[PDB]
């Protein structure tokens, strides 16, 4: 009809779920950490970006800070997923970039840009050795290397309710969504 029409003519990638992807996706729509399993590649790719979105534009709205990075776990899925899934779907609204490893810095990509695509074991460099947890609101994870990452997290978390009994301010964690197909 009249509406197929004008959406047969309607190029921009769409980003609505199915229902079953809303229903896994909604605690982390929340806010609360967890684990999304989804039963393919592409699935899991569009409910991360949709998540993302989500995550910034709530961030914007309430005046607070948002830092997307998502990390995986091979060179190559870094410029898929920048390049064909992120930045196609949110650059409109956010600066996307993708860092794998040579003039761009990891420690200024972090500064710069919102959504930051990159790996596991360059974010753990700049951790164990720039660039601290705290500069993420959200931090997703493909395939949920990632023990030392989780176990910095979770020390940080044991700090801040020591933080909080001595009256001091907490260090500000980012949320965690990991990522499994399937
Ligand atoms: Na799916």
């Amino acid at each position: 009809d009249e509406e197929n029409v004008a959406a047969r003519a309607s190029p921009e990638p769409e980003l609505q779920l199915r229902p079953y992807q809303m229903e896994v996706a909604q605690p982390a729509l929340e806010g609360k950490n967890i684990i999304i399993c989804l039963p393919t590649g592409s699935g899991k790719t569009r409910v991360a970006v949709y998540i993302a979105k989500d995550h910034l534009d709530k961030k914007k709205k309430a005046s607070e800070p948002g830092k997307v990075i998502v990390l995986v776990n091979k060179v190559l899925l870094v410029e898929q997923l920048f390049r064909k899934e992120f930045q196609p779907f949110l650059k409109k609204w956010y600066r996307v970039i993708g860092l794998s490893g040579l003039k761009i810095s990891f420690p200024e990509v972090v500064k710069s840009c919102d959504i930051i695509i990159s790996t596991a074991q360059i974010l753990e460099n700049s951790l164990l050795n720039g660039v601290q947890l705290s500069d993420f609101s959200l931090i997703i994870i493909d395939e949920c290397v990632y023990n030392n990452i989780m176990r910095h997290y979770l020390m940080q978390k044991l700090k801040n309710n020591r933080l909080k009994k001595e009256n001091k301010p907490v260090i500000p964690l980012p949320q965690i969504l990991g990522l499994t197909a399937s």
